[PDB]
DNA sequence: TGTCCCTTTATCTCTCT
DNA sequence: AGAGAGATAAAGGGACA
């Protein structure tokens, strides 16, 4: 018999136990700790069920989920419940800080190495805990909090970098590789090829660092001399997530592009400068002359679509739902390819095809609407917020949905429409706020930060703003969010 | 196999004017 | 508003005990 029986069969038959108190996991929650976590994770979770929601630590199911669906996350749990009380007390993180550190492969070995390292990295070389959270958040954070430990004097002295540029690199996947790697590679790419340490920083500062920064010292010289590229354009297409891929396919697919699809360099640049550059020029080589047949989208539509992370898959989403959405549905294609043209067009385009009738004859919206809602990045997630919270913002809160539809058209949407209803009352009725002004902070990407700083300004107020009126401080939210609130309280220093 | 670490891709959010 | 950066996650491979 297959050897993964008896396995497969205790995975179940533990699973079953789990939907029950006090966790209450759904499918979706269960099969994501079997992939990641494990068998072992799964046992784990059971076993630690109580120990873990209860006092002292109290986290939630979602917390235990995080832990638990990762390599080793049978050891993230044990070391958890083991050091989330001295973390919080002896060096002062907040219990959501212990669980992003513990919430990714090896996190015994990460929460581990920060307990040993944190007080070191503070006094010695002077990083805020912040800071060391940030780089043991990923995996490999073990490695990476003791390669910033090693090498942050010889970056700093002898390679120029600032502690927040090391802290950058480091704060990736594979941390410890970017890091040795810009050791290395900083002299040469700077001196051999006139990069800034700014731009040598940007493409470490990525998951596989590393790779990209060995590959643009070797493909920078045939792609500056052979194909009409700037160095710019080669940071710019190397400082992405996976930018050896992207560079590489660069090298390979522009003549190929330009030739046989009248593209720019320009156009290849900027479909190659997202993560996934790969699979969005191999995409677009492949499925531009379908998309363009009969008269269909221009070339120029379809660089758009290319031109945003995943693109690969918003261009093969359009391809599949271009005809259903437009004859369906009512949608211009003009309309589908603004859709289409964000990170995760793809999410957005399949949430339009499921909720655009459903926001429109239950809620009474218009398709422009919800077209305009979805023409962002996260337009999944402004969209199915919408459904959720309209009907609580208007009949609860006194909005007209045109505002709740403006909070919602904007990058981080689903983030603004939730602290708006969250926020609302104490904004309003605490502190004399009209609704339209709540409304015009937050319909602006960073809507929700926005929001919290205003909040955290009225019920614990800085002197340092104190000189602004509400209708000031409402003014400044408007116009730069909470940046321009923290800028304002410097400048007062 | 369980665990740790690294790399690529996709998606979501905030910044920076 | 569009380009850049950072965050969070999913999934696969190497490594080794």
């Amino acid at each position: 018999q297959w050897s993964g029986a008896r396995a497969l069969e205790a995975l179940l038959t533990v699973a079953g136990e789990l939907r029950g108190p006090p966790l209450q996991l759904d499918t979706g929650q269960l099969l994501k700790i079997a992939k990641r976590g494990g068998v072992t994770a799964v046992e784990a979770v059971h076993a630690w069920r109580n120990a873990l929601t209860g006092a002292p630590l109290n986290l939630t199911p979602e917390q235990v989920v995080a832990i638990a669906s990762h390599d080793g996350g049978k050891q993230a749990l044990e070391t958890v419940q083991r050091l989330l009380p001295v973390l919080c007390q002896a060096h002062g993180l907040t219990p959501q800080q212990v669980v992003a550190i513990a919430s990714h492969d090896g996190g015994k070995q990460a929460l581990e190495t920060v307990q040993r390292l944190l007080p070191v990295l503070c006094q010695a070389h002077g990083l805020t805990p912040e800071q060391v959270v940030a780089i043991a958040s990923h995996d490999g954070g073990k490695q990476a909090l003791e390669t910033v430990q090693a090498l942050l004097p010889v970056l700093c002295q002898a390679h120029g970098l600032t502690p927040e540029q090391v802290v950058a690199i480091a704060s990736n996947g594979g941390g410890k590789q970017a890091l040795e790697t810009v050791q290395r590679l900083l002299p040469v790419l700077c001196q051999a090829h006139g990069l800034t340490p700014q731009q040598v920083v940007a493409i470490a500062s990525n998951g596989g660092g590393k790779q990209a920064l060995e590959t643009v010292q070797r493909l920078l010289p045939v792609l500056c001399q052979a194909h009409g590229l700037t160095p710019q354009q080669v940071v710019a297409i190397a400082s992405n997530g996976g930018g050896k891929q992207a560079l590489e396919t660069v090298q390979r697919l522009l003549p190929v592009l330009c030739q046989a699809h009248g593209l720019t360099p320009q156009q290849v640049v900027a479909i190659a400068s997202n993560t996934g550059g790969k699979q969005a020029l191999e995409t677009v080589q492949r499925l531009l002359p379908v998309l363009c047949q009969a008269h269909g989208l221009t070339p120029q539509q379809v660089v758009a679509i290319a031109s945003n992370g995943g693109g690969k898959q918003a261009l093969e989403t359009v391809q599949r739902l271009l005809p259903v959405l437009c004859q369906a549905h009512g949608l211009t294609p003009q309309q589908v390819v603004a859709i289409a043209s964000h990170d995760g067009g793809k999410q957005a385009l399949e949430t339009v095809q499921r909720l655009l009738p459903v926001l429109c004859q239950a809620h009474g919206l218009t398709p422009e609407q919800v077209v305009a809602i979805a023409s962002n990045g996260g337009g999944k997630q402004a969209l199915e917020t919408v459904q959720r919270l309209l009907p609580v913002l208007c009949q609860a809160h006194g909005l007209t949905p045109e505002q709740v539809v403006a909070i919602a058209s904007h990058d981080g949407g689903k983030q603004a429409l939730e602290t708006v209803q969250r926020l609302l009352p104490v904004l309003c009725q605490a502190h004399g706020l009209t609704p339209q002004q709540v409304v015009a902070i937050a319909s602006n990407g960073g809507g929700r930060p926005a929001l919290e700083s205003i909040v955290a300004q009225l019920s614990r107020p800085d002197p340092a703003l104190a000189a602004l009126t509400n209708d000031h401080l409402v003014a400044l939210a408007c116009l730069g969010g909470r940046p321009a609130l923290d800028a304002v309280k410097k400048l007062e220093h």
